[PDB]
């Protein structure tokens, strides 16, 4: 219907904004982009779901995402992934790791206070109708 269709585009438009305060902060910028295979060749070995903030853009705007739920698997991948590519003991390696739990943290965050619970529900229930 079109009430569906409507609760969907206020889902999109809400996950734009959060995915939009995440890919500001400087802190997450490695997150805001794919691997350069020529930078990071082996990366595309290591990690066989790679995921940013731009390709989480474009699968909100390819209507991928029925759920806020749906949308932070896609926030837990870009976290997961940094944890196995990035496991040394090394500052860097422990830099990147400690960003992508602060992503994971501020993105469930800003959730927790701003995403209606009843919104989720009906989201939930829309999809699990279809
Ligand atoms: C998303 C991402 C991008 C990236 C770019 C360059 C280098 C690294 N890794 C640091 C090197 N260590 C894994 C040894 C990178 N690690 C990542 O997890």
């Amino acid at each position: 219907s079109m009430q569906e269709e409507d609760t969907f585009r206020e889902l999109r438009i809400f996950l734009r904004n959060v995915t939009h305060r995440l890919a500001i902060d400087k802190r997450f910028r490695v997150f805001t982009k794919p691997v350069d295979p020529d930078e990071v060749p082996d990366y595309v070995t290591v990690i066989k779901q790679p995921m940013d903030l731009s390709s989480v853009i474009s699968k909100i705007d390819l209507h991928k995402y029925l759920t806020v739920k749906d949308y932070l698997r896609d926030i837990d991948l870009i976290c997961s992934n940094a944890l196995e590519y990035n496991p040394d003991r090394d500052p860097g390696d422990r830099l990147i790791r400690h960003r992508a739990c602060a992503l994971r943290d501020t993105a469930y965050a800003i959730i927790k206070e701003e995403l209606d619970e009843d919104f989720e529900q009906l989201c939930e229930e829309i999809q699990e109708s279809r």
